[PDB]
């Protein structure tokens, strides 16, 4: 699920669980919360 930035990863982050902040890779997104 290739993303671009944290802000990009915020939408899936949220959708999934709702992490405080997120980390992103141009391969996939990374959540915290979860």
């Amino acid at each position: 699920v290739s993303c671009t930035g944290s802000k990009d990863c915020y939408a899936p982050c949220r959708k999934q669980t709702g992490c405080p902040n997120a980390k992103c890779i141009n391969k996939s997104c990374k959540c915290y919360g979860c």
